[PDB]
């Protein structure tokens, strides 16, 4: 009651032992500050005539909601005015943004700005994802700082807006859940260590694609709906946006895929500020995140735009999928 494990708390006490300047717990509560801005503004989108398009399309191809407008402004200025990042990478903008010189500090910042943007309008649960690396290069800041594998990750994580506000936290020790209470708009810590089951019994993916997915998806797929040894089938839950259904997956175990296909030879999802973030968490919190041939973390980017394949969740399920893929392997 008075006593509250608050987000920053946890951070600061986290990054004692461990020394530290200080400015991981300075990004994270200036992050927090972004995304309660951005939870105000979404539970009261319609009044405040927030829906509707912005007018412009994102990189290779994407119709940029007023909603992603207004969160990637928040997330940007908070994040420059924290004084610990020089580099921000971030879906809506077609390059990298260099912090300037007064204000940097340490830390490369890639992040999807509003995620789940084909829900916004039916109120459907939305959220925002980031992932947080040290710059390591000693010259210049500049795009390629953000061009570091998933693995190189010292905190990432997401913020869900959903029937609550989750801030979801994953640093080198595990996964942490805080909640932001609306009363004093604070996040408070509400699950600790967090551990995905190591089987679940939720499969989650688009099958609108079924006509252009691979056999090894395919397979799955009609596996879960008719197990071989006569166990029940998973059911099937895919909310369409990528934090709801990735939230779920840790929290309840199970699978979820955004595949390669016959279309889109790497998938849809973006590596830097959708897949990394993501398969980092899982990673953390015990899971696995594959692109159904390399582990996501391991992938070196070439392009802060670049996509890729991912499956992730329970790890025997997400090894299920693997053995397949292995099974249906050619030369
Ligand atoms: O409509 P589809 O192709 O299933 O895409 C849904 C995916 O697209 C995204 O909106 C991309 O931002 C994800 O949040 C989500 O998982
Ligand atoms: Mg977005
Ligand atoms: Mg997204
Ligand atoms: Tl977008
Ligand atoms: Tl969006
Ligand atoms: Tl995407
Ligand atoms: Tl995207």
């Amino acid at each position: 009651d008075t006593n509250i494990v608050t987000l920053t708390r946890f951070v600061m006490e986290e990054g004692r032992k461990a020394r530290g300047t200080g400015e991981m717990t300075q990004l994270l509560n200036s992050l927090c500050t972004a995304v309660k801005a951005i939870s105000t503004a979404v539970r009261k989108a319609g009044i405040a005539h927030l829906y509707g398009i912005a007018g412009s399309t994102n990189v290779t191809g994407d119709q940029v909601k007023k909603l992603d407008v207004l969160s990637n402004d928040l997330v940007i200025n908070v994040l420059k005015s924290s004084f610990a990042t020089c580099v921000l990478v971030s879906e809506e903008d077609k390059n990298a943004i260099i912090v300037e010189p007064e204000k940097r500090g340490k830390y490369v910042v890639c992040f999807d700005p509003l995620d789940g943007s084909s829900n916004i309008d039916c109120l459907v649960s939305i959220g925002t994802i980031f992932g947080i690396y040290r710059k390591n290069s000693t010259d210049e800041p500049s795009e390629k700082d953000a061009l570091q594998p998933g693995r190189n990750l010292v905190a990432a994580g997401y913020a869900l807006y959903g029937s609550a506000t989750m801030l979801v936290l994953a640093m080198v020790n595990g996964v942490n859940c805080f909640m932001l209470d609306p009363a004093i708009g604070e996040f408070i810590l509400v699950d600790r260590d967090v551990k995905i089951k190591k089987k679940g019994s939720i499969y989650s993916i688009n099958e609108g694609y079924a006509k252009e997915f691979d056999p090894a998806i395919t397979e799955y797929i009609q596996r879960k709906k008719f197990p071989p040894d006569n166990s029940a089938p998973y059911g099937a839950r895919y909310v369409g946006s990528m934090v709801a259904d990735v939230h779920r997956t840790l929290v309840y175990g199970g699978i979820f895929m955004y595949p390669a296909n016959k279309k889109s030879p790497k998938g849809k999802l973006r590596l830097l500020y959708e897949c990394n973030p993501m398969a980092y968490v899982m990673e953390k919190a015990g899971g696995l995140a594959t692109t159904g041939k390399e582990a996501v973390l391991d992938i070196v980017p070439t392009d802060i735009h670049q996509r890729a394949p991912i499956i992730l969740g329970s790890p025997e399920d997400v090894t299920e999928l693997l053995e397949i893929y292995q099974k249906h392997a050619a030369k």
